[PDB]
């Protein structure tokens, strides 16, 4: 059932893809790459003293503070989910080999049991309400790119100047560029104007996954994480195989000379892809006045900041599912990406744009170096852009694709198994976008809150309560999916964004409170996913620019977890057993050290000003801006904050652009 095209780098339609420089060409080229990465300045992921701390405090925190979940998955007491066995990897040592991309995702739905299209007329048009309320009366904004991202394919350019002239070439050629592909001249638009291509592969590492202490042994054991060789992913799992990864860490001291310590393992690594620039600078155009129009209009199923604002909602609701989704962004289908274009061109939105929209979500991909002496091959051939990988993760709206599916998913879930009585209220399109548009206000006795693959569905008194009761139920029983459209279950305690939802006895939403997750903070401080780049100077171009200052936010994010105080005495004791330092003095001195390094990059910022006027979000996203991108947004970051790490194309340009894809 059509195996996708593969093409090796050394053919005209790989080299077509990397531009005549040499960041570009050593793009191609890149052989697989490990390394211990620096944790913090001067400190190394394999460090002995380091990796002793860890297994000391790892096997000390388990021991005293178990996992307190109930048997609905609910969290109380000690607001512990599971152990702290995840701190144990050799952190930049990937498991071997890391996935291949699986080029169709058609097979792998259809033997899990899920739809290939909207099942009935009424999901049909829920479907399309939701692209007529995210996508009708936009306002234009600046289109901001983020400091020392990357160009992708063709050019792999890190350079701010050179990122604002392709994204403004980009907006003025996007029209041309559209119309070629509506003629099927994928070839000519990327030659002339570098939209098409592909996506090019980069493995990303997640930094802590589960670990397991076999009581029978003593000794651990690393999840096993399936990967697809090349035959499997050209293929759609038809032919080749799927098989467990190898996260054994006993390698490096052979390989590396490094002293491995019993129970450490080699990381969970991801695949990430980073789109062609010249294609995503007009989807982002019209992306980021997509997300400004849901943060507000419909802030109270999509605008999630602090714990405070989601426990406000929460409260108010008489059952609180909390939900999980198997593997979102392979799952997710490609007739939704067909059903949002066919629905845009509806609207009257530019044909030539939704073309363009279309081709980012069918585009081949390339991969790099999942494994050493593997890869470096097309997979999909750009001439023709047919891949259907799911969501990719650098498409220009990845998060809001992943967002209309689920709050349409769960949506429907509600329908189906709660609020039948609701089903009238949905006819035709203006009375699903009146009922969505609702719906999505919070203003129904069946009530959301999402973000892409996370979420958590409530039930207020009423006609639907009892069947919220039932569906919570078959969750909790999981023996048949309540989706015809993801494999849905019930997460094993219950979180949003981060925050745990702690019931108490009464195991009820009114009395429950959302509480920072003492398990990332831990992630967070003991296993960051990227070193400190300290040989990149501009420090607003690094994945962690201000490390420091995670510390002046600890109080304020995790503060609220039952055994915060606990585990920073833990720490202590840990880190003084392990280096003969003082853990709290080493983060104040590396606090103050990034505080007075901020002020050079802030313009209101005197030479010495403090952190006076940050909020504990502007604080965590300039330590990780990783959590501008799956976390918080835009608004939610003081303006001089987001100047640091963001710049943009002015919102002339992109008024201009914006008014000629927009309908009348
Ligand atoms: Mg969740």
């Amino acid at each position: 059932p059509r195996r996708a095209p593969a093409f090796p780098l050394s053919d005209i339609k790989a080299q077509m893809l990397f531009a005549n420089n040499i960041k570009a060409q050593q793009a191609s080229k890149r052989s697989f790459k490990e390394g211990a990465i620096e944790t913090y300045e001067g400190l190394l992921s394999v460090d002995p003293r380091f990796l002793s701390f860890k297994n000391e405090l790892s096997r000390y925190l388990t021991d005293h503070f178990p996992a307190n979940v109930d048997e609905y998955g609910r969290v109380y007491g000690n607001g512990v989910r599971t152990n702290f066995f995840g701190m144990r990897h050799m952190n930049g040592f990937p498991m071997i080999p890391a996935t291949w991309p699986l080029a169709s995702n058609l097979k792998k739905r259809a033997d899990a049991d899920l739809a290939d299209g909207p099942v009935s007329e009424r999901d049909n048009l829920l479907f399309r309400a939701a692209v007529r309320l995210m996508f009708s009366d936009l306002e234009p904004v600046p289109l901001k790119i983020r400091k020392g991202s990357s160009t992708c394919i063709p050019y792999f350019s890190n350079d701010m100047g050179t990122k604002i002239e392709i994204a403004e070439r980009a907006l003025e050629k996007a029209e041309e560029a559209g119309n070629l592909m509506l003629q099927g001249k994928f070839d000519d638009a990327y030659q002339l104007h570098q939209m098409g291509g592909a996506y090019y592969v980069v493995y990303r590492a997640q930094s802590t996954d589960a670990i397991t202490l076999d009581p029978k042994t003593g000794k651990f054991v690393s999840k096993d994480r399936m990967v697809a060789d090349f035959e499997y992913a050209v293929t759609g799992g038809e032919q080749g195989s799927l098989f467990a990864a190898s996260k054994d860490a006993s390698r490096l001291k052979e390989q590396y000379g490094i002293d491995v310590p019993d129970g450490f393992f080699c990381e969970r690594r991801r695949t990430a892809m980073g789109g062609p620039f010249a294609l995503n600078a007009p989807i982002m155009a019209v992306a980021q006045p997509v997300r400004n129009k849901i943060y507000s209009k419909y802030a109270y199923t999509f605008h999630h900041t602090t714990r405070l604002n989601k426990e406000e909602k929460v409260k108010e609701w008489s059952l609180c599912v909390a939900t999980d989704v198997s593997d979102h962004d392979t799952f997710w289908p490609g007739w939704l990406r067909d059903l949002i274009c066919d629905e845009l061109l509806n609207m009257g939105y530019a044909p030539w744009w939704v073309k363009l929209f279309e081709t980012s979500l069918k585009l081949p991909v390339y991969v790099g170096a999942p494994a050493p002496e593997q890869g470096h091959t097309l997979l999909g051939d750009p001439s023709n852009p047919d891949l259907e990988v799911g969501l990719s993760s650098g498409q220009g709206a990845t998060d809001l694709m992943g967002t209309l599916l689920m709050s349409i998913t769960y949506l429907v879930m509600q329908l189906d198994h709660t609020a039948p009585h609701l089903n009238s209220r949905i006819k035709d399109m203006p009375s699903a976008c009146r009922f969505l548009d609702s719906y999505w206000q919070g203003h129904e006795e069946i009530r959301q809150i999402s973000k892409s693959d996370d979420a958590m569905l409530g039930w207020t008194k009423g006609r639907a309560l009892v069947g919220g009761h039932r569906l919570f139920e078959m969750l909790k029983e999981g023996k048949v999916n309540p989706s015809p459209y993801m494999k849905i279950s019930y997460e094993h305690g219950g979180a949003f964004l981060g925050d745990i939802l702690l019931y108490d006895s009464r195991r009820e939403p009114g009395s429950a409170i959302f509480v920072g997750n003492i398990n990332s903070m831990l992630n967070n401080q003991f296993s960051p996913e990227y070193g400190v780049q300290s040989g990149v100077r501009d420090r607003s171009k690094r994945k962690r620019p201000f490390p420091g200052l995670a510390w002046a936010s600890m109080k304020d994010t995790y503060g609220a977890c039952p055994i915060y105080s606990d585990v920073l005495e833990a720490i202590e004791r840990c880190w003084w057993n392990a280096f003969g330092e003082s853990y709290r003095a080493y983060r104040e001195d590396m606090l103050k050290r990034d505080t007075l390094e901020l002020s050079r990059y802030v313009a209101s910022m005197a030479r010495q000003a403090g952190l006076a006027e940050l909020t504990p979000i502007d604080l965590e996203v300039l330590a990780d801006p990783n959590k501008l991108q799956y976390k918080w947004t835009q608004a939610d970051v003081s303006a001089n904050i987001h100047e640091v790490l963001m710049h943009g194309v002015s919102v002339e340009k992109t008024e201009r652009f914006l008014r000629s894809v927009m309908p009348r």
